[PDB]
This record gives structure tokens, C-alpha cells and sequence, in this order.
């Protein structure tokens, strides 16, 4: 700890850093060699901190409407829209899993209030209500304008991606880098009053093939609830579209690189 | 300083790891050389990704009834089935601070509803409903059934801990190490109709001399409440058995090793 | 084992930074999304995991936590309502940022311990003190057990100038004017219903930190909307005002 910086031994290292050894520690039970099965499970299979990052968002966060879903890899049960636990179906293209959902199930109360909402679905189409065989569903629906604005002005993102070239990695929600969602929102959002003016936010994806289509402006909410029956993957909406961050953040941590 | 192997320097591997200086850094205040005693006591002493894990997993989630309970070392207070503080009590054998308790106080509601859930008493065996003197007693209580069943079937694990003998770490709940409790609870849950069945989980607990008995099935869960007046160590429970996964998270989480 | 490591091992035995950015890398971009970035301590995952539930619900505090972080655009306001920072400037550094206070639905009450933290509005003496920041802490001076009404508070004031959000906590420890006033005052009640005594403890220097009488009712109950607030946040459980500083701890960066 003390000398000034020259190279140091196993054991200086082991002093210095956070070590693996220690992150293992936290979850170890009965001085055995693994994690115990229920936990890795549930765990993103010993990444304590990761969990912990994504648990809270998971949960409550006082603007989220009733109950986000996010279906992740290597589980049995998830939670989904009235917060029960049901069974994941995984679904496989050329001998890898892909991904898992399970039925939408209730929501309780209506999607509402100025906000922002992800939401991916295996092969049904939430805004044109129909089914598209062996793509994945990609839905980024926001408020345009602020919570104090008085301007009910809304829109979305969208696109379809097939199941084979799927990958959770490839998408994100951005206020920086360059694609055709984010432009198209920032020409949407100069169409208010400067005052209500949002910070933009577009669906990005970077996988080869897929196009992203951003509608126009709507001034009443895309999408309000999800038919209970629809395959889902992730859902996730804040009423207040200030807070669009963190439903970016609990995607990002949802599933691994 | 990234793309090479061999021979770090003390700088080097400060700017390639997370090192524990940063940690504690998370934690510092006012340039002073140890974190403040009010936020070491109830943050496992500066584990802060410890303490984020655990955090909320202890409170709210949407599923566990009314209040976990677990009395951490080195503390002054700990929250009781009603939510409220109450002072420890901490029990000593041989020179050893071995665990502490508190009064267990009000459930307001009665557990329910196809869950699992752990419970530690000091000296009160809850089944039995008698004080073993010098013993630590464990229950782990189960439905057998899957919340989407119809069928209510339920059981349980239980043993008594030689207070001298007393170690967390060697309690878990499994579905995997071999043991009595997994055991039994795999012969029991096999007793159901196969689409109603959950994945068997047992009570695992590695300390000579202790033998851990697992019950038959019961149809009723064989624990609804806690008498107020229970020295209490550890109580957590989930409406739905599908998560009792959480539950051996919550409880690795509580203790050091 | 026991010997000196090369780069390749230490990314074996060592948690990275690199496996930290991974927790919120996306599409392969070599910077996190700047929408996670800025409401994540800029990419510290663990500090925000900690904060996150520490900032929210968390079931004996009262409704709705305030702390307006830097580098960020809007902030939660008492009501739980996202509005606009002004950030403040001094000498060309920004110091601070405040937001208007809102309306907090029910009164702090009932024997806990809250901070306190706005832009020139002093709570106890109701009046505007310009360039300063205003600190308060309030607490029970008996146990939520007790059956005795007793509270204080400590304050000061800050010029701008001076502000770091580092150098205040709550301390039961640390010797300072706070925990020797509050000691004292605790130790005027019948020993089962006392506290552990905690002080407000601020070192920077030209400021010092006043200590109020012992009152038998909270000396704040609550906060006028038009309030420029930086920080708030209170525990109906004085047995809690421990979580108060890990909050405020994390809050704001060295």
C-alpha cells in the first residue's frame, strides 16, 4: 500500500484491488467451491454487482407504472405484467438460445403521463397488432414534450429484427450518437414550444439489415396496455419521460455483452 | 496504458483494476482516514456492493410479506416484523459474539398464499412451540405445489444449533448439494402432478452433530405468524415459492464469512 | 502464487474497471450511453446501486427524498415530480445545483432525524441569506421508545465560495462543536431514553456550526414550495439517522 510504484507481488495485489476472490465471497455458502444453483440463477450467475444495480430499477421506482418484465437468459421463472411469476419459454436459432418470454399477462393500470417505455416482444407487432413470424418486436414510445409542458405530443420508434441476428448488445436508447430515430425525434421535438422542449431520444440498433421507422407525432400515448396472451420480452415505462435514462439503464444491465 | 501483457506497476494496476481505496472512497467524508461509525455499523463495515445487494432485497419487493427480519453483527438496532427499530440483544459462548436478536413483534399479516420463506429463532422452536435451551433453531418452510397449482401442499426442514457451534455460513437453502432436506423435499414434491410440480429445494446444513429433519406434507402452510414475544434472528418469506431463490440471496447476503 | 503478476493475471485475480464499464456498455461503443452516464454517477455502478434505494422508498422516510446530483439535467422534487436545476457558479467552478422545492404531501414527524440543505434560505430564521449555503440537521434527542417529546437541531451557513459537499457528515465519532452540544442535551433525559448522540460535523473553515436548546417539537415539519433546495431527506426513526449520512455520503462525489 505504502511504496511508491513499482511491480508488485501476487500478494501486493491482492491488498491493493478488489479481487474476484472477494466478489465470490459475498454469495459463498458452506465453504464449497460454487455459488449455490439458486442464487447464480437468479444472479446473472454471480455478478453481485450487476445485480444489485439492476434490482432496484427492477422494482418500485415510485414512476414506473405497475410492474416492469425483463425475461433474462438462463432462468426458469419471470415475473411478468401483473408481477407473478410464470414459466420462460426459451427460443432457439441455429443451435443457440436466443432469448425467452413468457405470456404478457395483466397489467393493471394503463401506461399513462408523459413518459417513456421499451417494450420487445417475440413476433407480435404491438402497434399494427399483428404477428411477424420468426422476428423480434423493438417499441420505443415517448412523450415529446416536458411534464410541465401543456402539450400532449407523443410518438415512437420502431423496427423488427430477425430472431437468427438477434442480440440484446445491439440496442440502445441515445441522446448522442448518431442514427435515423434520433434525428428523427430531434426534427419532432423542435416542433414545440421551446419551453417544452424534451431532450431528444432515439432507438438505436446496429445490426446489418434492420431499419429503424420513427412515426410522426401523436399527441396521445402509442401504446397504453399489452394484450395479456402477447409473448413478451421486456417492458419498461416511467411516467415521467425526464427519467427516460433509467429505462435505458435497466435494459443495459438486463442482459449481458 | 491497456494493450499489453506483462509486469504491471502499483500505478498501472490502479488505473487497470477497481481498487479498494475507490471503495472506500465511496464512503469517505471529510478527508478523514475511516468511515464514519453510524454508516460502517449498518453498511457490513464499507462494503458498500455488499450492502447495495442487501439492501433491497431486505425491504419492499413486491412479493414478501411485511417485513424480513435480520439482525446484523456489530449493530444497535434492527427493524422487527412491524418495520420498527428495536434495540439488539447480542449472545456470547466461549468469548465469542456468536448472533444477536430482537423482540420479534407485530406480523400484521399472517403468511400466505404458496410461498417459501426462512426463519432463526434464539431458544423458540417455532413447530414445536418450546424453548430449547442454548439452541439456535432454523425452519425453512415450503409450498410443494406451484403457485399456479391446485393444489395446496406444503412442507418444511427444521433443526437445532448447539449455540457454541453456531456459524451462518453453514446454512443455505440448495436445490443442488446433496443433502437430507433436498433429499426428502425431491421425494415429496414427486408425490404431485407433474405439471403442478416446483423445483425441490432443501435445507442444507453442515455442522457435526446437527441432523436436519425435513417433514411430510402438510397442505397448509406449517407457519402462518410469529408470536410477538420470539427472541428473532432471521425471518424472511415470499408469497410465491417460484423466488425462493431470492431468499437464500437475502440470507448469504446478512452474515460474513 | 506468491510471485510478481503480469497484466494478464491481474485481469484475472482483480475485479476491472473494464468488467465495470461492461455492466453498461452497449453495441460496442467505446463510451456509455450519455442518458445512463448522467444519472449514474458518470458510469459508477456501484455507488448508483447503493444510492438508488437509499434515495427511494425505503419505508420510515418521508415521502419523497430530495438530492439534486451534479452534471445532471432535472431532479426529483418533494412531490416526486421531475423539474428544471439551475446550477450555481463561483469563481467559474460550479458548486452546486437547486431546484424549486414543491409541495411535500404530509409534515416530517414523529421522532426521527432529518438534513437539510438549500441556496440561501435560512428554515429556522425564515430569511434569505445571500451567497451562502444553508445547512440543517434535526433530530430526537429521545428514543422513539421514550415517552419524552425532545428535540434540536444544528445549523451554519456556507458562503458559496467554500462549499464542498465533502466536507460536512453526521458523526457520532468525530470530535466537533455538534456532537458535544448534542451529547450534552441527550444526557438531560432519563438514561432508558437516550439516544446515541449525533452531531452535525462541518470542517470548513471561517464557518461555525450553532447548536440549538432542546425543544419538545421537531423544529421543521416541513418546506415552502418556493424553497431553492439541494438537499433533503428525513427518517420518522432517529434510531435510522444513520442511513441519512450514507445517503448523503453518496450523494456527491469527492
Amino acid at each position: 500500500a505504502l511504496p511508491s510504484n513499482v511491480k508488485l507481488s501476487k500478494g501486493e495485489v491482492e491488498k491493493i484491488a478488489v479481487t474476484k476472490k472477494e466478489m465470490f465471497d459475498e454469495l459463498a455458502q458452506c465453504n464449497l467451491p460454487t455459488i449455490e444453483l439458486i442464487t447464480r440463477e437468479h444472479t446473472f450467475n454471480g455478478d453481485v454487482i450487476r445485480f444489485a444495480a439492476w434490482l432496484f430499477l427492477m422494482n418500485g421506482q415510485k414512476l414506473m407504472i405497475a410492474n416492469n418484465v425483463a425475461v433474462r437468459m438462463g432462468m426458469q421463472y419471470a415475473t411478468n405484467l401483473a408481477g407473478n411469476n410464470v414459466k420462460i419459454t426459451y427460443v432457439t436459432s441455429n443451435n443457440v438460445v436466443k432469448l425467452g418470454h413468457i405470456a404478457a399477462g395483466v397489467l393493471a393500470n394503463p401506461y399513462s403521463n408523459k413518459g417513456s417505455g421499451l417494450f420487445i416482444t417475440y413476433e407480435h407487432n404491438l402497434i399494427s397488432n399483428q404477428i411477424e413470424t420468426g422476428k423480434v418486436c423493438v417499441l420505443f414510445i415517448t412523450s415529446l414534450s416536458t411534464t410541465a409542458s401543456s402539450t400532449n405530443s407523443f410518438a415512437y420508434s420502431a423496427c423488427s429484427v430477425p430472431i437468427e441476428d438477434w442480440d440484446f448488445n445491439m440496442i440502445k436508447l441515445t441522446a448522442e450518437t448518431s442514427c435515423a430515430s434520433l434525428t428523427a425525434m430531434t426534427n419532432l421535438v423542435n416542433s414545440l414550444v421551446p419551453g417544452e422542449r424534451t431532450r431528444p431520444v432515439g432507438l438505436y440498433v446496429d445490426i446489418p439489415g434492420v431499419t429503424v421507422t420513427t412515426s410522426a407525432s401523436s399527441g396521445s400515448l402509442p401504446l397504453t396496455t399489452i394484450p395479456a396472451v402477447t409473448p413478451l420480452i421486456f417492458s419498461a415505462y416511467t411516467k415521467q419521460v425526464e427519467e427516460v435514462g433509467v429505462i435505458n439503464t435497466l435494459y443495459a444491465l438486463s442482459y449481458l455483452p
